[PDB]
């Protein structure tokens, strides 16, 4: 069987790839996604996605899907610090439910919970004939203008050719692309093992009631502390703890759940499993025509999904830089702005006790000692770590295709502001696709920007907006919005030499 050819091979199809592909099938850009596994999921390892992703998988048609797919509306969303699930708590930050939860004014897409069992399913369903599972690349030979890639359908133990113009390694932590491919990526921090029991309480939520949580933190002893969360809604629970120094015997995987659940419940083990987590960020996000994406090329914080968002996002960026360079506007610098923007995004945030006792008292005086730790918590900015969407929605780009001069801001190098249209259409709406002039009041020398950027035929199109309360939260007359949705320049007055603008945005200064 001859080569088969296609412009972009993702390597893995995991959440960051099937997140390229989706962004690359938005984009019309002919892909395919290889993906060793058979796609099941045994163990859900994400299931946390931030407002951000949300927003993009808003921009590539899956937003709804995902929030359907099986969370309940009416379980609470709650983080709660206790001495045991369903016995004294400590400190509970209240936060609604789904159904109840206050619409956010930042985002037309608040946070929602999925977890990878139906992720997985929904992602490989809107990619569909493009993914292919059971497929594993074993070796790539790049050429001048593509990478020639040897995968072997694990079914037939049949070879191919697959020749593509870029190869995306989105092959995970351990990646074995970046490696073939001399990069290294140093440890940022001591590396952390984490033990996941994966369990089944049937009767748990109807017993918890309203004081079930999405989040519980056990305080168990000061030896004893670790995370439990509820992973469905629907009876599947996540039991986390770190086995580290302190770590000296291996306990039952049914007592310590039943350590941790104050009730006499039916609890059944699905799985007990390690995850060891190294940060590292590689040194370099490609080499020739191979690019690292996702974990491949940083290695993350999972903490508020920290990382899978960070890697949903990275797909987004090199997505449209992939797919400029192969319609041919891109200036040849446009896809090394990839490593640029998004490799410090990952180092910045690398960068970045016991317990009282009577902690577990049935009478006042230990309800008034958890009190006092409650303090302690909330004082620590505990609560913070459930309310940043400056850590969503933040990060400002300041590079070499960015033309320089928490809220939101339409600030050069920021992701442009949410504001409705209409109920149904955000401003947000208006990105994802080619670059948006959005024009408040006058009009005047936006058809000599639009000339400019035919020019060079780099997609454009422009926007005249009337509100005057989303004037006001963009502040500036014209607001040049990337493909990416960030803002590149903004200003009251169109700049005189729009030749000059238009190559920069593209990368090609
Ligand atoms: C045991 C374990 C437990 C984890 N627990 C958590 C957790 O509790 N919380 C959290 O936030 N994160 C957790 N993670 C990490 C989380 O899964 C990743 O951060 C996340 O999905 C990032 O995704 P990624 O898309 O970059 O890569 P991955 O999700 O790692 O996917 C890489 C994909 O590459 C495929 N692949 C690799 N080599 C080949 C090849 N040669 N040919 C074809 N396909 C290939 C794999 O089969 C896989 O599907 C865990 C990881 C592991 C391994
Ligand atoms: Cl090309």
């Amino acid at each position: 069987n001859a080569p088969i050819e296609t412009d972009v091979l993702i390597l893995g199809g995991g959440p960051v790839g099937m997140a390229l592909a989706l962004d690359l099938a938005h984009r019309q850009v002919g892909h395919l996604v290889v993906e060793q596994t058979d796609g099941t999921i045994t163990h859900p390892r994400v299931g946390t996605i931030g407002p951000r992703s949300m927003e993009l998988f808003r921009r590539w048609g899956v937003a709804k899907q995902i929030r359907t797919a099986g969370w309940p509306g009416d379980h609470p969303l709650d983080a709660a610090w206790v001495t045991r699930v369903g016995g004294h708590e400590v400190y509970r930050i209240p936060l609604g439910t789904a159904d109840t939860r206050a619409t956010p004014e930042h985002t037309p897409e608040p946070d929602a919970i999925c977890p990878q069992h139906w992720l997985a399913p929904l992602l490989a369903e809107a990619v569909g004939e493009r993914l292919r599972t059971r497929s594993r690349l074993d070796s790539f030979e790049q050429r001048d203008d593509h990478v020639r890639a040897t995968i072997t359908d694990l079914r037939t133990g049949a070879t191919r050719a697959v020749h593509a113009r870029y190869l995306v390694a989105c092959d995970g932590a351990s990646s074995p692309t970046r490696k073939a491919l001399g990069i290294d990526a140093p440890p940022r921090h001591r590396t952390q093992v984490f033990r996941n029991i994966l369990f089944r309480a049937p009767e748990l939520r109807s017993l918890l009631g309203e004081r079930a949580a999405l989040f519980f933190f056990l305080m168990l002893s000061s030896s004893l502390r670790f995370p439990l969360r509820a992973l469905d809604g629907r009876g599947l629970y996540r039991l986390t703890v770190g086995v580290d120094d302190a770590s000296k015997s291996t306990m039952d995987s049914f007592e310590l759940v039943r350590r941790a659940v104050a009730f006499d419940t039916e609890i059944e083990v699905l799985s007990d499993s390690e995850w060891h987590l190294t940060h590292r960020v590689a040194d370099s996000f490609s080499a020739g025509r191979v690019f690292l994406t996702g974990d491949a090329a940083h290695t993350l914080s999972p903490s508020g999904g920290f990382g899978m968002n960070t890697g949903i996002g990275s797909a987004a960026d090199l997505g449209w830089k992939l797919a400029a360079t192969l319609r041919g506007w891109a200036g040849p610098g446009l896809l090394a702005t990839y490593e640029e923007e998004r490799r410090p995004v990952a180092i910045t945030s690398l960068e970045e006790r016991e317990l009282p006792p009577g902690l577990h008292d049935d009478g006042p005086r230990g309800e008034r000692i958890r009190a006092a730790v409650a303090e302690k918590l909330e004082r620590s900015g505990a609560r913070r770590e459930f309310d940043a969407p400056g850590i969503h929605f933040g990060h400002t780009y300041r590079s070499s295709i960015v033309c320089g001069e928490w809220r939101p801001s339409a600030r050069p190098g920021a992701r442009a502001p949410h504001a409705w249209l209409t109920p149904t259409t955000s401003t947000l709406d208006l990105f994802g696709r080619g670059f948006v002039l959005l024009s408040f009041g006058t009009t005047d020398g936006v058809e000599a920007v639009t000339r400019a950027f035919a020019d060079r035929h780099v997609p454009l199109e422009t926007v005249t907006c009337h509100a005057p309360e989303i004037h006001a939260l963009y502040e500036r007359a014209h607001v040049l919005v990337r493909p990416d949705g960030h803002v590149a320049w903004r200003g009251d007055h169109l700049p005189a030499e729009l030749g000059g603008l238009v190559d920069k945005v593209r990368g090609a200064a």
